[PDB]
């Protein structure tokens, strides 16, 4: 799905995981958030839109048609209180998907701290996270390389049914989320 | 007649029940305003459900730069009664394509349901009051969500016999079991 | 010119008399309203000021009058908190009125919520408020049709005193409380 | 004594005296009201300068000045909580004076609320905002025609050295207020 | 570009020694204030700011400044928290001086509330001013003429060592504490 | 390295060591603040982009810089409340650093209140922010000059380790702090 992602992140019944959602509509550039969003999480949709914008050249986003769009992302289900930072890495994916029309690769979940730089920094919770990715039959996680050493504390059956990506950077994050390649043009070369 | 009106199921503090929700779409400049002593989470529906409109425009047969033309209110009487919940979103939606197209909507048909804005319609909570107003009010045809179903085991064998209840997937089926002419 | 307009409506001490005032001198789209109001007060008005605006060319009005207008709604006594819907179809009427120059019946109140598709919806209190209008020594009162039954219990003589007109809908107001045609 | 008014209106001390003062320079019509004034006093000035807007031809007033001037009503003492509907005819003189360079008269004080259709409106307090003049070396005061009879109830001595205007309306005001004829 | 007066204020520790700035960088008359200031203090701004602005042409300073410069009125320490309207003076001076580039004389501190017109009214806590600038070591301070009476029950050892200059108006303020004749 | 700085300040928990980040991305002058910023240090923001405003043009930057881009300022983590003063020298330099291309130095850590004149004013808990510098690496710390006095009783290891460059102005901080000479 375009503009579509799986982040796991907190909501009032835990650490679920959450089907983030979002629309880029002929407008002003006009960013709008809903969901029943925290401050918290509200400030990563923030950052990770910076992180886009500051990175529009290599994801081939226009400012000419960035300015002509309005941008909503929404967090289903609409009444349930959601919150924290570690929705960044998948807010930001799913804003260069909206922005370009790059579906989103399916049954990819992701989790982690987004900061202006590109960094992807650790969380909390990893335990519940992937336990709700492993109930959702999600395939493959993307987690914060730094969140490594918390795998070991994991029951090893619910390891074995997830793909786990520890990541360091956004853009490994979109390599690995999204359909084609975001990043740059493709460049053959034979030895 | 550059309003929309759809009879909606949700949730009320006098015991969420059957509301008129309400939609114009006037010239303006792109202002979005509501009103209807709403709830926060029922205000945040209504930016769901225009944005669903907007990235569908031209499908649903509406300018895609409608909005930069038109000023849009939403309202959902009776205008003391405090109300939330995102279970009049596949309504306001509704509504909206209404305004903007001319099209008018069955008065004989109710309808409850949150939506996304990928279009889909997910499921509410409290159906058995729900449609029970649905009864009292007088209503024929009822659009539930598809995963409410299960629900309907509750619900009073009379209240089923009384109404016609299509549940429903996706904004696509609410439109064309809603509007009269497609 | 100043619209002006005898409503009946919620006062910190009962449903009494007030006066609504409209201006809508030229301008560039501002609305402004005053006069200690509650926040379901404030939306009557901002929904009467759509029905007007979703009327306009029927009721004569340029219908991009909106860019070119500010209007200020007032209703003394400043100091005195209003609130809830009641004055919905007197907002609309004094709206009409000053933006048309078509002046106010003498000796006509007013009580009702407006919803944008211009339904009049019945209020509380129509005791209270007819004896205010009685004492006042007005000579017709517009109500909602669904407050019919609400008068069996109103004092004989105030019934007599009365000339009270059940309305549905805003084009029955604006024709019977404008002095001219709409 | 251009755009300065002695106003007489509540403030947290009692019914104290109040010096207004305003600023009309060229701009793009801010408006801005300082001195620690609450809602109801805001929503007074508010009311003022929409009838001189109603009124500006008559006046003397260029209508575009809402776009021409940036306004400042600011009343001192800068701490001092004030608040009521009391000093309407007092900001609307303000303004009026401001806006057309004419000075308002030594030793006048008034008091009474305004409404856009320019009716005054009466005051509470009357017995402290005259002793407030008294004090303060007011030989003319300004008070609403349905205050006269509080007159009654007013010592002989806190009155005798006041000439005592009971006005109906706005006009009647600015004839008296003013220097020249409006 | 920036402005800098110590005045003497209301601090949550007490009325004490204040850096007040003022920045006024090319822009388009944005007003930005920060210092943890209190509501009183930023009235006390927007008078000051109309009192430079009323008399641009005399001072020296381009009509139309406002079209043209932001403004940033800033009061350390950035955490302390402070209000009144006493270094209302002290804010004149920084924007006058911000726009003229005339440098404030470092050896004078102020305080008095400003109005409109120009004139300076008396403030309270004399004593705990008095007492900041002079372990503070200045050597002149400007105080409301008003405020007169209150040196006598500060002690006189204090006081011998100030040069006082009482003010009655903000011309004579900015005689003093500017460097050039204004 | 660009537009990234390391700050020593206040923290919910008290660790005190903190990563200050910025963008400034062509747009329109929208200013967003983000990391769970307290009002003190939002205003440091404020004071720190008007000091940069004031030397644009010292700085290589174009003046136009306000309406021409969008200034996002940073601080993970997002969820650490994190708020004061203290931050402001290390918020100009990000800003400055950002806007002309210019990498900070990774190996200097800074503390320090600025103000509009671009002092650099002294700030609290020296001895916990040195302590998390010496702890975390850094060579090279900017401290306000009138904060020299409190290296005395920090314990001699602490600080045996760092360059501790005392500074009473911005000019030095960017000096010391960037990497090309401002």
């Amino acid at each position: 799905r375009v503009g579509q992602v799986t982040g796991l992140a907190w909501t009032e019944v835990g650490g679920d995981l959450l089907t983030i959602e979002t629309a880029c509509v002929p407008g002003k550039g006009k960013l709008t958030y809903t969901g029943s969003l925290g401050e918290v999480m509200q400030e990563s949709i923030q950052a990770a839109l910076t992180v886009v914008r500051a990175r529009a050249e290599k994801l081939g986003i226009n400012p000419d048609f960035y300015e002509k769009r309005d941008i909503h992302v929404h967090v289903p289900e609409g009444a349930t209180p959601k919150d924290g930072p570690a929705a960044g890495i998948a807010m930001c994916t799913a804003l260069v998907s909206c922005l370009t029309g790059n579906p989103v690769r399916a049954d990819v979940a992701m989790t982690g701290e987004i900061t202006l730089r590109g960094q992807v920094l650790p969380i909390g919770g990893l335990k519940e996270k992937l336990l709700a990715a492993h109930r959702g039959g999600i395939k493959t996680v993307l987690i914060p390389f730094e969140n490594k050493r918390d795998l070991e504390e994991i029951p090893d059956n619910v390891i074995a049914d997830l793909d786990i990506h520890p990541v360091k950077r956004i853009e490994e994050v979109l390599t690995l989320a999204l359909q084609n390649e975001p990043s740059g043009m493709q460049v053959v070369t034979a030895k």
